[PDB]
């Protein structure tokens, strides 16, 4: 009964926090309204007039005549003046209030507790509100110079006023909000796909010996797959428009997820020193043994260039290696069923960055994983924004930065290798719209464009693309049309990926947009690439010494597919202190058998299943073959898929 | 002591959750605040411009050069403008503040919480929320254009901008507000009066053939009473408006609260899947167990026409799926003195759709008899309005809709049901000018209108109309009246709701309103309608069979006096293995019997009470009656009440 | 320990309920936020145009020039004109806003919570807050009609809007607000004066048989004394404005305030039906057991008259009276020492009304007395302004209301009784200041006034006079200045009470308000009342039948002065069966002795200090007296004052 009351009590003690949470947001809440009472009006009426003037400081005597009403508004010397909601909101953003509060500290406070499914940090974030905000009155002096103008009147130079507002809300930013915070994201969201076990996958992410990686993303929408962003770096940690990338990956859902049997994730924040850039992240999954590798080349920071021969390496990724080396405390999942939370969506920065440290975080107490990485951002920004230079920063990527289409996002009224075919596929940067050209095909239109020699045979490729109307979307190499849809009518540009195994020959396959059979179509941003296949790690088993016995053939995934009476043997050479993860998954019924020459080590019938039987410490007299004898029946189609006795 | 200490810590338990409820109305009046600072100024001007502009967007010179200066006011380009008032009101609506914080999401938030006493559901008051203000700026942008006109300037054509600030409004509800909500409905409020537990109340509530149940209603003003409704069921999950209608029964708290001893609830949450809609409902009260049998049929969500070929039954039989003793699955009330907290009121949902599931959710701790339909609501608004394409939308009704009196209040101009028998007795209106529509007497008046035809021999029927002044209501044949009211002068329009029983030959019975006196008089809304008499489930009395015996004869309500001495004598007969309960109350001393040839089954006496008897095997010999005796009193003529012998 | 534990969850439960309370506070302060954030700009606006108007609703061609462009700013038709503002203000009060609050629902709640100091009850502070805001608004139109006429444009006629403004405004309070709570109130503060415990005083509050009782008052500047007030009552429980009266009392802290030794109050809401109004209440202390009468004659309330033969009384003080008439159930209080929490301020409802009920709630728990009543109120205000009559609703009042001295508020710069003696004693309603007429006497002024015809001897008189300068104030009869205030010089009008016995012969005292010696003095509200003296029940004891035994004198309060060797006897008949509480008070060191025959049944000495001896049930043979021997040598001055062996 007395524990019972310590329960009790642990749950009024649990009530209470919540309590007391739930205090700190309605305080701040209380103090967000006292910064709208105080910036409001001006933040309303700055907002009107700059949306008011836009094309003047990016029916024609009308809308003159009723902007230079607005300017003649603007312009006046009044009380309740421009000027005046100009200084008030400039007052109430450093702090110059009645009571001493800044609208930058309320707004930092918010951002700090409503991060919840926020994508970048806390500094990042309240810089951004800073950049919104600055940005705002920038444009509102530019918009009273440009109204001043107007009519007529003398010029009173704001750009000593506007800097002097500027340069004293970025320095109250700098020593009363920014003295914050941390370098440290994960990706965006999870999702449950499915992988493998019996592969052993391995994937590297390395940047060209002159790039740095500058970020991740995950896709699903076909299948779950790796992207990944490298480019080369200006200096302070910058990077150079041109030059990212994005590279895709292979089936990235089964280095991720597993397949019913346990995961081994190690744990540590791989960090090396200041200018140390990680122009390479291996990852390999051997086992189910997930690991990686972060190593980072240094980076001079004042002049872009990385080291091109200081390496700094970690081999291993787990904490207990960050002092010992001894490859232990990794994260140890039991494989959920529908799928493990693999990551879903863009691992990256708001801001491409090089990342100097990294770890991983994985939770599996929600069988979630969570990465953590370390970046010199504030050491990227805090010499060229922060210090007013001609800023080169980034937002970050969302989706795919290029094509295998060139001028995939048509957009200045031209076809580059797209070929306007009729009269009624011409460019039309106002296709159904003028925001974009968006290549235009009524009742006849064809837009074609040879895709064909990028594709390459035996390779899945991606493709995306935004499109109205009913399109003639086409991968034909004017024999096979590897992939066409020709389907959908959209009248509102809907966009989707899949995928397809470039064929035989694909190095003919002209891209043929055309209208469709009859429609009206519309059509840009054609992101075509190259859809990477998974690789994996070695083993003992190989598809070449394997033995058919008749009514047996292999298929190109090394399947050898028992056709009925008869099987592949591969001698294989088993020793006494070695083990063996004899892995193999099958299509169709069958039976493998491993007959060294009279012992057998291993018989088992498989109907269709993973198998991962790890022969143990057994020492294989002369040679043993794996003889894959599946069912012996005519209609026996025993297909394999992964030959792997990959010796432990 | 360590239990009392458990109680303790139960109640600080209570008192935090007390607390938590207190913090989350205040967070959000917290969040409410920043909107009305955001929003107020913007909203309070365009009202006031609306409100002033109401002829022209619906002396002369004056309010025409008062308005024309008004309009010069509204029309001018300043910053702060009419149109920076209504940019700014859509701005703080969608969200594109300072921090990104919508109106809609506030507002949505406060209904929400403050859904205490709302007669509809949360998806129908944040929509109601979203109607006011849409069509608020909708009026703003319509007077903005009245004003551009009446002043001669040129047309800028607000209709696009309009549309895509009510279009962008939509949106934000569509997308950040309306995915959430449930459709339970229940009554507001509860009654207290001594109901049945002699009688076993068994009511039916089914909808025409053509009709789905659409709505409960509880009454204790006129009498405890059930008032329902039903009507067709058009596509889409919406109902027929002209084929609705009325059905009253009688004392619904004799259905629900027990008198004296303890009553039996089946909690019985009958529901059906999708498309199926309640065509019947029965009420169970057999021993005060409150069952009740449902029979739910199918429809067709689109084209209307409810399937009248799959229905389902589930009575009380959730539990048969699961366990043996079926008959759990209840609960039990007991009566206190005064009798049980009957609902009062109304069990309806907000707008018109059938309901699909239905269950009895009671609360013995308070007495709280409560009841709880399914509708089809969400549905039949999240495909209509949400769409915009005819929303049919007809809200809950309060009071009765149907009478037997045609032109129950009046519809304009014309009392052809009435008779205008007097020129100076016309109507006092006769256009909108006296409140609403009212017949009028004065120094002779009278209004004659026959119903006699549509009036039924002996039964109940319920009275509700609304008068001023002088009136003199009348229900007569020119020879006797059925109800009558010439006095309680009033102030102005006053609602009576009581009950009558219509006559033994009420087939000429017509409605003269006339004056209470030479003054002059007014009434409206004269409802009547039938009031089923509550019927109750058969046992084995049956009045024919029985022998008076003695100075008596069979009676009106179940009766059989007993004039003097003597008695009601019937054969019955018992069975040794079967269970009876004989449940009667006497006006007048009287004498039950129930015995064998020789021995006393029984032997009760009953002066002026009830009788509870449950009677354990009755060993039975044949000869099985009772002698439904009084005593040797001269003056008390017994007069039993309710006959049942309920075999259990 | 378990004991322990319970006691500190106890502190908790308590901790929790100081936490709800300042919850229930912080949401109160939100919801005033919101109803300021939506008024606020209307208020002042409203509040600066009334202060600014004064004159025309109530430098002249600049004033008048300034007023005319008010005026037009005023007039002007446009989106954020003066009748904007006063729409937006009476939406806000009404509810008409965002959300459906309203600003007087906020404003009740504020004062239903801020209710610790405050003198009268909800009701009357919600209704005062309406009040100053409706008066507000009406000043407000009048000022826009005024604007109007001085600019010579057309009338608008805003009577018919503020009219509905106001009416809805008050139908609001009426419906959502009033529906409020109670008629009970009691003295505004608490005070530590001392009193009497061997006296018998008595006090009875009668109004004249046309008055009811319209309020009390206690002040103690001079002494604690009752200021009672009564008055002739108007139709609807209305009062008389003339005929008001203050009713000073005795030393009312006697009554109130014990020494050193047990009170008896008992406690009872003494309520009478409605009509009758108390016309008189008594009070009773007798042997410390303070009680009271509360008798309420009838009152017809529509038509002023009080009934004057209708009495209904309740004789008893005490809550066990009201079900058993058996004296009991009083509240007991163990004397503190430096006086009891007697009331102190004015003890009436902040408008003068009829009280039918009355309570005793003292609160001994921390020695403090409390009353409680109830009155009329709501039948008062409810028929004539909430009925918008000719209100004849007058304020509370706060101090005197008139005086001795003839004109003592001098303001209509009229001497009256007074006498202008001098040049520089010139009325002067600018004395000062022309706020109000302060008889100017500087360097040789003089006003003279007869006041001693209405001073009668040996009574006590209040008197008080707000005064500028150093006034020269008499209290004299040309021949013995029975009081004179020369000595203080005010600038600031400083005000003060005192006491003085009127002399042997006062009926000949002039005042005598000079100037000074020599200074600049004004003076006016010279009120000069009569204090009355406490009068007190019978005993056994008589001031007539002691028998002086040489050396020995009376003094006026019955006082016996022991002049040394002598006493004063008395012969006093003690009987078997009775007690007698033999109490009495010395100054000067004595004894008392009372020899029946031979037998001492009480001998003690007395040095000074309140005797209380209760002799007990003792036969007297023949006759006792006691024999006042006091101390017996020549500087023996043994001065009784109580003499009283009042008999139990």
């Amino acid at each position: 009964q007395n524990h019972v009351l310590s329960l009790q009590i642990e749950f009024l003690s649990k009530q209470l926090q919540e309590i007391s949470d739930k205090l700190d947001i309605i305080n701040l809440n209380v103090l967000i309204n006292s910064t709208l009472t105080e910036i409001t009006p001006a933040y309303q009426r700055i907002k009107y007039v700059n949306e008011k003037f836009d094309e003047l400081t990016s029916e024609v005597i009308e809308n003159l005549n009723e902007l230079t009403e607005l300017a003649k508004s603007v312009t006046k010397n009044d009380m309740d003046s421009f000027e005046f909601y100009l200084q008030t909101f400039h007052d109430v953003m450093t702090g110059n209030n009645l009571f001493g509060r800044s609208a930058l500290k309320t707004a930092s406070e918010l951002i700090t507790k409503e991060n919840v499914t926020t994508r970048g940090s806390e500094i990042g974030k309240v810089y951004n509100f800073l950049i919104v905000l600055t940005s705002l009155q920038a444009k509102a002096f530019l918009t009273l110079t440009a109204c001043r103008k107007l009519l007529g009147l003398t010029d009173i130079d704001y750009t000593q006023i506007m800097n002097h507002h500027i340069d004293g809300q970025k320095r109250e930013f700098r020593i009363n909000i920014l003295p914050t915070l941390s370098n440290n994201f994960s990706n965006p969201s999870y999702s449950k796909n499915r992988g493998s076990d019996i592969d052993d996958p391995i994937v590297v992410l390395e940047a060209a010996p002159g790039y740095a990686l500058i970020g991740f993303e995950i896709l699903n929408d076909p299948l779950p797959i790796l992207k990944g962003y490298q480019a080369r770096l200006k200096p302070n940690y910058q990077v150079d428009r041109e030059s990212m990338s994005e590279t895709i990956y292979g089936d990235i859902h089964k280095l991720f997820c597993p397949k019913q049997l346990e995961q081994k994730y190690y744990i540590k924040d791989i960090e090396f020193p200041e200018g140390y850039v990680i122009t390479k992240i291996v990852f390999e999954k051997r086992l189910n043994q997930l690991g990686y590798e972060v190593t980072a080349n240094f980076y001079d920071p004042s002049t872009g260039s990385i080291d091109l021969n200081k390496v700094k390496v970690e081999s291993w990724k787990e904490k207990s290696c960050e002092e010992d080396s001894c490859e232990d405390e990794y994260s140890i999942i039991k494989a959920e069923t529908d799928g493990i939370y693999m990551p879903l969506g863009v691992v990256s920065e708001t801001f491409l960055t090089p990342i100097y440290g990294f770890g991983l975080t994985v939770d599996e107490k929600n069988q979630k994983i969570t990465l953590t990485g370390k970046s010199y951002l504030r050491e990227s920004l805090l010499e060229t924004d922060l210090l007013n230079n001609e800023t080169y920063l980034i937002a970050s990527p969302d989706g795919y930065i290029s094509s295998i289409v060139e001028n995939w996002n048509i957009t200045s009224d031209n076809t580059g290798s797209w070929r306007a075919n009729n009269n009624n596929a011409f460019v039309d940067k106002a296709d159904t719209i003028k925001g974009s050209s968006s290549l235009y095909t009524h009742k006849d239109g064809e837009f074609s464009q040879f895709i064909g020699n990028k594709l390459k045979p035996k390779t899945n490729y991606v493709i995306q693309y935004v499109i109205k109307g009913r399109p003639a979307i086409y991968l034909k190499n004017n024999k096979d049309t590897l992939f066409e849809d020709t389907k959908n009518n959209f009248s509102d540009f809907q966009t989707v990926t899949k995928k397809f195994n470039s064929g035989v020959n694909p190095s003919e396959i002209y891209f043929l947009f055309k209208n469709q059979s009859e429609y009206e179509a519309w059509g840009n941003n054609f992101i075509i690439l190259e859809i990477k296949s998974l690789e994996f790690l070695p083993q003992m088993l190989k598809p070449e010494d394997w033995i058919p016995s008749g009514n047996v053939q292999m298929k190109d995934g090394g399947r050898l597919e028992i056709l009925g009476d008869g099987y592949f043997k591969q001698f294989i050479k088993l020793e006494n202190d070695s083990t063996y993860h004899l892995r193999l998954s099958v299509k169709g019924t069958g039976r493998v058998s491993i007959i060294d020459e009279s012992k057998y080590l291993l018989f088992v019938n498989v109907k269709d299943e993973d198998l991962t039987r790890v022969i143990k410490n057994t020492s294989s007299k002369g040679e043993c073959f794996i003889a894959l004898e599946g069912t012996y029946v005519e209609n026996s189609s025993t297909i394999f898929s992964n030959v792997s006795i990959v010796k432990e």
